[PDB]
């Protein structure tokens, strides 16, 4: 201001939900309505081996919600509402599991169309890593993480493992690895005082070790497209700090896969550079959420409609 001292702060992050903010109808709105997002759900339709449209606005075959699919259809909704912005000045971007991979496509260290065929191979080689009833995961709330990570640790035994997988909020940690210990969670979690621990529909443990079985093959495959250096930093799930190494941010998105996803900290480091305003693009608000519960002070906007993107321009 007039005093010539610029506080930290007014700096702003633009952030991608991952699985679970998909919905039927998503991104129905901006198709043929929206030269720049069109473009993108185009490119994505010309680039898959399935109906990635049908399944975003009707999904008549029910496969929305099956990451292999889900994957794709997220970085596609997020990456045409992002080409639909002006003036989109982020200072920093973050994205939480899949929306990493919207993260890299805003600050473009990859394109959409690497991006969006990377996604896919990641969804496919997740849902394939092992057979119906080995893996799973669970939401336990209400939990300080020392408790989770307590009973995670407890309930480890026998060669079978149950590790915190996705770091959300106070009180929301997701947990992952073999069924029989997420089930066994499950049975136990309200008389070791959980509020609430709510089984997920997942196809495996993800965010868990049991999670190297694809890292071979996925980073086999991302060898195939080219990654450049970020434009502004991507806070990484994995470290919880902002990347702008092409060979760092590749490498993390490897060990990003049997990592925990650490969205406390990484919300917690951006308000610490001075991020008070954080802008979720995608369906859904859930991101918003999360900040909220983790800090109460900071401006949050949620972009998920043509119609939202036509007030923000
Ligand atoms: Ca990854």
């Amino acid at each position: 201001h007039s005093s010539g001292l610029v506080p930290r702060g007014s700096h702003m992050a633009i952030i991608f939900p991952g699985q679970g903010a998909q919905k039927v109808g998503m991104a129905q709105d901006l198709f043929n309505n929206n030269d720049q997002a069109t473009e993108i759900l185009t490119s994505a339709a010309k680039t898959l081996d399935f109906d990635i449209l049908e399944t975003m606005f009707t999904d008549e075959e029910g496969k929305l919600g099956e990451t292999e699919n889900t994957q794709p259809a997220l970085l596609t909704h997020s990456s045409a509402l992002l080409a639909a912005l002006k003036n989109l000045n982020p200072d920093f971007t973050m994205g939480h599991s899949l929306g990493e991979y919207s993260s890299l496509v805003a600050a473009d260290v990859l394109s959409f169309e690497d991006a969006v065929k990377i996604v896919r191979k990641r969804g496919q080689l997740m849902a394939q890593a092992f057979p119906t009833g080995v893996g799973s995961m669970a939401a336990v709330l209400g939990l300080d993480f020392d408790k989770v990570d307590e009973i995670c640790k407890s309930l480890s035994s026998d060669d079978k493992i149950i590790e915190p997988a996705n770091i959300n909020c106070p009180g929301q940690i997701v947990v992952s690895g073999h069924k029989a210990l997420i089930d066994e969670l499950v049975e136990k979690g309200k008389s070791l005082g959980a509020k609430r621990v709510m089984p997920l529909a997942v196809s495996g443990p993800f965010h868990s070790s049991l999670m190297k079985v694809i890292e071979e093959d996925f980073s086999s495959y991302i060898n195939q497209f080219e990654w450049r250096d970020a434009k502004f930093p991507v806070v990484q799930n994995v470290n919880a700090q902002g990347e702008t190494d092409k060979e760092v941010i590749k490498s993390n998105m490897v060990k990003q896969l049997y990592s925990p996803v650490q969205f406390i900290n990484s919300t917690e480091w951006l308000i610490d550079q001075g991020v008070d305003h954080f802008i979720e693009i995608g369906p859904g608000k859930v991101l918003s959420g999360l900040i909220k519960k983790i800090n109460r002070d900071v401006k949050l906007t949620s972009i998920q409609t043509l119609e939202d993107v036509k007030g923000w321009n």
